[PDB]
């Protein structure tokens, strides 16, 4: 189940916060 949209979401949103 929902692992699948939360670790994505997570990273993605992780990715554009650490992005600079």
């Amino acid at each position: 189940h929902s692992k699948g949209l939360q670790i994505l979401g997570r990273t993605l949103k992780a990715s554009m916060r650490e992005l600079g």
